[PDB]
């Protein structure tokens, strides 16, 4: 079957084909659109399908398929599985995997990069201090002293789903918030939970409104261990604006280094419940929605007063007027300090550019709409216009719940 | 089967049953989601006939009852002799009603109740077409205090009758490809401006020539009228700061009425149903006036407030947008012409939503389209999971007639 897609500013008309490769769900029916829900231990049965659908995508790609190096892997993966109940990846298969988790990833916007990722394998980890070690040495690469690069840092995989690997924080590098008894919040509001259980853990909190939380790693199913990353290690862009002198004296501040470590790895059938990854910011990300979100930092008001907008009825725009201040701001200030950042200008026209290449060259290129045009300026960024295919390809990125609601503690 | 929405903003959890009411397809599947798609007999009209009848008794309370029973009756009596039916003027006040309830689409749906139906069913050619739709636009103008309206012409028969006004828009303005490589005018009516000229309308070949209305009645040709410019309020585009922004030269209408969509109630088919309400202040000020393909005047105005069009990374284009949005609204504010803006309407739509929730069990919503075209995630709106689906009453996109018309 063949699925048509046309962009509504350019008349260009697209062809997928890849979509009948899908397998997962949607969640989406015949009656019903579930494309806006955000959220819409295996046996041996299962596996080598999932095995031998993954070794067919990685033989092809590298142009052996049916090659006795592909019949001969087959074999001994289908051995592995009915002797130990799972087996492992080689090196280059898990390279391609991670790769492919990510060109798969439809809610990236940023995929045009996925070939250039850096994987560290980190399967031979044993212990949280290990992969405290393993996850400094990601940081400090992906860093790169501002010069971002991609990378992922790959932990052991699932095996009974008793043992499993797991990096509690959301992101490596993220700031606390404080639920105070007055009700109001000191720092991230998005990151409270996540800081109470920090803090029993034993962690010693500044009670600040940017301090970088700890990482707390769990082992091997072991119950987690409190690390600080070095604060050399943490890049860190104070924000201030080209024309604004007063912006400065806000006090606010940002990470340079977005770095997902809450999401599952699926590739050919196994489960990699620890697989911290991290690219480069978006601007919008920072000032947009961490800076913007009524339940994130929230200081629109406090931007537009110092602006003297009209702020006495919501038809003079000054949300909006606000809000693109505060993003002119983390673009100027990145740029000022030479940490790499793209606008959602840039971004956006780049992702279809790379679409339009994956069309011709892959058969398609799942998109998830929602996500991909940006939360501010929707539609002066040519994705807006833009038809999209939505469909679950593996090797996959998903999400997974919270470990201290699965947890099994020890003590 | 019983299904959750929440917003992640406020963590408000409401339950969809409404949906299980469904009965026309998304085109989605389990295994792909088509959401950002824009386009994804006697023995067929009992049973849409009966569907709607029990609908439409059971929001009086008179389910089950006597004249319920008799209508049910009456209908299957005239469908079996005449191959279709007529609607009582109460069954079509309330289908349409609620084709605008149920349009997953519309922002602007916490009014669905307030809407003024003229029923043009005894309307015989595109004369009287012409005379309702004058009246229909005045009506709904009210001098600038916006009420919403629907104006619906006879029911598809056998389907070479045809009623049609062949415009999208009861108003709007006129496109021209000129020798120069380049558009003047709106782009987006470039091909209906050439039918308009093709079919004998005089052209003043300006940046905003209010186009003629092109009225089809019972299947024949359409005509030509132009509509009395009296009865057409449009607004000087002003910016309450820059002094320079009038000399752009921009305005636009007061009235934004769809016009090219069908209405289906009970089964019936409506092929020329223009309706309207009033404008959410970015669909002028985003959409007509910055797209790519529409008027496209960012670089002008980013000019004139001599911002650094060197890098996107300045944000040039989006400082102009605030603007361009900014002056709109004020324009429409100033001359007393109902508007909303986007903040405005969306924390309406939620409110909306909730009330249909508890009073409804659901309100299709398709995200898409309900989210802005700028400042998505500042509006509340961004934050909120919506269920997409189709009701009927409804209204629906239907090709355009000089593709399909028997010329
Ligand atoms: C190199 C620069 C990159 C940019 C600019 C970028 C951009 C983005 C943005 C803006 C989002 C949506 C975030 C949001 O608004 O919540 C996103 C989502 C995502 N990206 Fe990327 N990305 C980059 C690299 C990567 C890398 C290296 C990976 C993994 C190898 C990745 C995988 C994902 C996944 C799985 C999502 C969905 C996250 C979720 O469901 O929470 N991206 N990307
Ligand atoms: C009262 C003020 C109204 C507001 C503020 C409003 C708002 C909107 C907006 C912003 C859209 C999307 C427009 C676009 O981006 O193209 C829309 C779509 C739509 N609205 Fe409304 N609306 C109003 C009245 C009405 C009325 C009176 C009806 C019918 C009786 C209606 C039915 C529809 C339909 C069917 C669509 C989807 C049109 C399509 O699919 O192209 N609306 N609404
Ligand atoms: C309930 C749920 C499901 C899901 N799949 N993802 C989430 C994550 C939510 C979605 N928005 C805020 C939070 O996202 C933070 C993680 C995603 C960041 C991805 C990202 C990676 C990168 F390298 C650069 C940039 Cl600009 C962005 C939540
Ligand atoms: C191919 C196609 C399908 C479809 N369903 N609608 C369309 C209409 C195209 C899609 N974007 C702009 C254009 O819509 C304009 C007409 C709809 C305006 C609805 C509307 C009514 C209203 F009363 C107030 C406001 Cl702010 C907006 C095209
Ligand atoms: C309900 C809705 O799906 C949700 O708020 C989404 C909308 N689009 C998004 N898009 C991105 N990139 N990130 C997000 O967190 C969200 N949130
Ligand atoms: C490709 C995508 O479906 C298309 O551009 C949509 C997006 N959202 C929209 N939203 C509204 N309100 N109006 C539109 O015309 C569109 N266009
Ligand atoms: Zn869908």
């Amino acid at each position: 079957r063949f699925l048509k897609v046309k962009n509504w500013e350019t008349d260009v008309v697209l062809t997928d084909t890849l979509h009948l490769k899908s397998t997962l769900e949607t969640g989406c029916t015949e009656h019903i659109c579930m494309g806006s829900i955000m959220l819409p231990v295996r046996t041996k049965d299962q596996l080598f399908p999932l095995a031998k659908e993954f070794l067919d995508q990685y033989y092809s790609s590298i142009k052996r398929f049916g090659s006795k190096a592909h019949m001969d892997r087959l074999e001994e993966v289908n051995k592995e599985i009915e002797s130990t109940s799972t087996y492992q990846l080689k090196d280059t298969e898990l390279i391609y995997g991670a790769k492919h988790a990510w060109r798969n990833a439809s809610r990236c916007v940023g995929r045009i990069q996925w070939s250039k990722l850096q994987v560290f394998d980190a399967r031979d980890c044993t212990t949280a201090h290990g992969m405290f070690n393993y996850i400094c040495n990601h940081v400090k690469y992906a860093t790169n002293k501002g010069n971002l690069r991609s990378a992922i840092t790959i932990f052991p995989q699932r095996t009974d789903g008793k043992h499993d690997f797991r990096v509690w924080n959301s992101q490596l590098i993220r700031y606390a918030g404080y639920k105070q008894p007055d009700g109001s919040t000191l720092g991230d509001p998005a990151n409270v939970q996540f800081t109470e259980i920090c803090i029993q853990q034993g962690w010693k909190a500044p009670r600040g409104r940017f301090d970088v939380l700890p990482l707390l790693l769990q082992a091997n199913g072991n119950d987690p261990e409190l690390f600080q990353i070095p604060p050399e290690l943490v890049l860190e862009v104070p924000i201030r604006h080209p024309k604004f002198d007063w912006f400065k004296d806000l006090g606010l501040k940002w990470y340079g280094l977005p770095a997902v470590s809450n999401m599952l790895l699926e590739i050919g059938g196994l489960e990699f419940s620890a697989c911290p990854f991290s690219g480069w910011y978006m601007g919008t990300e920072i000032g947009v929605r961490d800076y913007c979100d009524n339940s994130r930092y929230n200081i629109l008001e406090e931007v537009a007063k110092k602006m003297d907008l009209d702020m006495r009825k919501t038809s003079s725009l000054w949300k909006d007027q606000a809000l693109v201040e505060i993003n002119i701001a983390v673009l100027y200030s990145f740029q000022s300090d030479k940490v790499t950042i793209v606008d959602h200008h840039s971004a956006t026209e780049s992702f279809i550019k790379h679409m339009e290449n994956e069309y011709r060259c892959r058969g398609g290129c799942p998109a998830d709409w929602v996500w991909i045009v940006p939360p501010m300026s929707g539609s002066i960024t040519p994705v807006f216009h833009q038809e999209m295919l939505n469909y679950r390809l593996t090797p996959s990125f998903e999400y997974q719940p919270d470990p201290w609601n699965t947890h099994v503690w020890k003590g």
